[PDB]
């Protein structure tokens, strides 16, 4: 069997991160990175991309370009997984074993969960910000929009960047308001949610701008069905099963239901759930002392961001050594993640909570407000210091900055 | 080979619709696809744990319920292929359908909880789910001398969601009448945050729980079992990385439970591994000619052999008026019932439907604790099952309930 001392499932921002980190403490000859893409994507861009503001060539980047040099690029997709022997199985045929596992293969997307999807997307006025395929779709609509309902979706599901769903319906608005059609449309917002955001001194700054802006969102709804051909979605009401309602769209953006990957959901290193099942605070898997998991494909119970792989990478950094020296773990992760709400062409809300789902802003002002300088942020400065910093191991997410400001 | 009917699972369900069917299509054209030589009637697990019944009457040959004529395939089910047509199965063959109903159940996950299923090797351990452990619970039982007695909900969803609290009623009721009352602290831990979702059946529950002595601690799922140690790690899923380790001196667990492993995967499942029907018809949403029926669907009610009898009436009308080219209309209303054994001589029968609001078949007060709910519970529904619902002649008692009204 082809072994590696350090083998990492998954070449995505989780995976990037920890291969570049566990380079430099066992030798990059000793890391592999399984993965089956050609490009690897800064997702987060994808809201402006969606949106007309950014480039969807420049959100990506071959994955060559990113793995750290000398670490192996086994270019195929994990099938199974036997953690009681210590290796995996690739759709190349092949088996790999390790001495230490790091499971970092995101999140699913599953749009063919709802009826018409994707064929749907074929047709115009339907988009969606979480795919490569659909993006662009998404500002096509956006652009081509003359007349009637904008309605933005939310899963029944887990997702990952739980707010993206929404700063597309805000970026819609603005977009509406600036080219002189805010009143030809009625904006929408069916989410299967119960609240509009998790953290209520964030959810109270979204709802003022609900009202201001007179957006109708509509909880327990949850979209099942789409004809695209007839520009008509189809929602049920969570609340009354069996209902369910029929509407008609001049532009629809989806957000699709998401899962664990497949490979993930019947593994012996899931949960019952499917996710990859690790300890809250160290990332060391509950059941396998030698795996390890980051990132949107573990069941730790906070938001799925980037923000949160880059807090997760640095105490993952520090279990694992700790874990190679035969001693226990004490550095433990605080469920630290972000959600830059953009709210428009040139403002972010920039929510930051943890495990508690509460309040751990980093700057001292208050980032309730909508701020030009979190859009700066975002838009152009995480962009670069991902593909420059985080992608080469040097960015454990912003407690110091936070501690640093403090002072 | 090809079938008219092809059923997936012999359980509950499955047979159910296959006695169904074999009355629609003929028995030669159905095929019920099922791996276990034996059948159980699992909800009478629930006094197998407490000593009141006995496991061997709690299952028979499958083939002894296979409806006469009906072929069985003695095999598991490893692919389906609804786009095709066809399910691929654990002897290598592809049988193809015109028609599918997914009857495949729920999964136990024991093993999603460190330390099991291996710690049921060791005394004072048992879980009324499984044929291998249910008897353990009984055995735990007789042997509790002094400690905490503890029963654990998953953080999952589950089959029975009542039946994680039966056991501990009845438990409490064996303490007393052999006198080691005082030396139990019974304690149910549980990941929800209510004892039942049904209020008026909740409020009944809570009233037994204050004048009993019962602990209940909300939003508390057990991760760990170190069985020859009698301790239970449980994480407080309110203050994500605590945990609480506690000693015991009889465990009831409730096992994590999800979508069983073939239907996780599959096409025909919604994100979350069940499968995907609508809610009213039981009709596939994206396969016009597949049909689901019981714990393994996404119907948005209590996963019970109530609810399936319920829905194999519903189910039965859906696919004949298909067969004939008409657009179904008789709605599934979610109904289900829990028949919550407060004792060994007491039932609340909790009966609702899909708004969780009581929907009683009986014309009194069915939150009061009853001999007669209890004595339906535990002899009469065990001989309606074997000999009305398994032959397809019992969808529920929709009509019983106008009629006492
Ligand atoms: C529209 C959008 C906007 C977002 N905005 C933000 C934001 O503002 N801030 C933020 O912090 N986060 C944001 N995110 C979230 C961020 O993109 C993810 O949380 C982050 O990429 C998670 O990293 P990961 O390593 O877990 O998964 P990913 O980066 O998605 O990588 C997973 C990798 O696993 C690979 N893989 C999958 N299956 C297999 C297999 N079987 N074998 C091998 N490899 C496999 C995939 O090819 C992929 O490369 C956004 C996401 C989206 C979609
Ligand atoms: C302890 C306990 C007490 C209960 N008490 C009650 C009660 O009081 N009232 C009530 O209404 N309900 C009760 N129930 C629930 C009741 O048992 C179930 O809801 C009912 O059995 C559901 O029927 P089903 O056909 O969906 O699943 P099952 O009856 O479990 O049948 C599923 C079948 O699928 C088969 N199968 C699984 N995977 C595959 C595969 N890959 N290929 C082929 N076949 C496969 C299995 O072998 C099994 O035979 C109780 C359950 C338990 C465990
Ligand atoms: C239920 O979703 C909605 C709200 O809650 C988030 C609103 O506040 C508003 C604006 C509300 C008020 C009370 C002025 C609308 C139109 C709406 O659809
Ligand atoms: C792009 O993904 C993101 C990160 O990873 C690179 C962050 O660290 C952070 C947090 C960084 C600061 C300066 C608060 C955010 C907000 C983010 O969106
Ligand atoms: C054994 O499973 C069960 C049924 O299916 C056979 C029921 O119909 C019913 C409902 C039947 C009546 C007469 C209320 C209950 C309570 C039940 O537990
Ligand atoms: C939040 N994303
Ligand atoms: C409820 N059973």
């Amino acid at each position: 069997m082809n072994h590696y001392e350090v083998l990492v499932l998954g070449g995505g921002s989780g995976g990037i991160t920890m291969a570049a980190r566990m380079k430099r403490k066992v030798g990059a000859e000793n890391v592999a990175i399984v993965e089956p893409s050609e490009r690897h994507f800064y997702q987060p861009i994808w809201t402006l991309v969606g949106a007309g503001a950014k480039q969807l060539s420049s959100s990506g980047r071959p994955t060559a370009s990113v793995i750290p040099s000398g670490v192996e690029w086994i270019k195929a997709r994990v099938t199974e997984l036997n953690p009681d022997k210590n290796c995996i199985h690739t759709d190349d045929d092949e088996k790999i074993s390790y001495r230490y596992l790091i499971i970092a293969l995101g999140i699913q997307l599953d749009y063919e969960k709802i009826k018409g999807l994707p064929e749907g997307f074929a047709h115009p006025k339907i988009g969606s910000n979480y795919s490569v395929k659909t993006v662009e779709k998404t500002w096509k609509a956006l652009q081509d929009f003359k007349e009637g309902n904008a309605i933005f979706t939310f899963p029944n599901t887990p997702v990952k960047c739980a707010g993206a769903p929404q700063k597309i319906m805000y970026l819609s608005e603005a977009y509406f308001r600036k080219t002189g059609k805010r009143s030809k449309a009625n904006i929408i917002f069916n989410t299967s949610l119960g609240a509009i955001f998790g953290v209520k001194k964030y959810a109270d700054a979204l709802q003022e701008i609900i009202q201001e802006r007179n957006l109708t969102v509509n909880y327990k709804k949850n979209l099942i069905e789409v004809r695209a051909d007839k520009q008509e979605a189809v929602f049920e009401n969570l609340d009354k099963p069996g209902e369910t309602q029929v509407i008609s769209y001049e532009m629809l953006h989806v957000t699709p239901p998401m899962s664990p990957p497949d490979v993930l959901k019947t593994s012996p290193v899931a949960d019952a759930a499917g996710w990859v099942d690790v300890d809250k605070e160290t990332l060391q898997h509950r059941r396998y002392p030698n795996v390890f998991g980051i990132g949107d494909c573990t069941n730790l119970p906070t938001s799925k961001t980037a923000a949160a792989v880059a807090a997760q990478s640095g105490i993952l950094d520090r279990t694992i050594s700790v874990i190679m020296k035969n001693q226990t773990p004490t550095k433990k992760y605080d469920g630290y993640t972000s959600c830059p709400l953009v709210t428009g062409y040139n403002r972010v809300i920039l929510a930051e909570f943890d495990y508690k789902a509460e309040p751990l802003e980093t700057f001292p002002f208050d980032q309730s407000k909508e701020r030009l300088s979190m859009y700066l942020m975002k838009a152009d400065l995480m962009p670069f210091l991902y593909w420059n910093m985080m992608l080469r191991g040097y960015w454990g997410g912003p407690a110091f900055l936070r501690k640093l400001f403090h002072l």
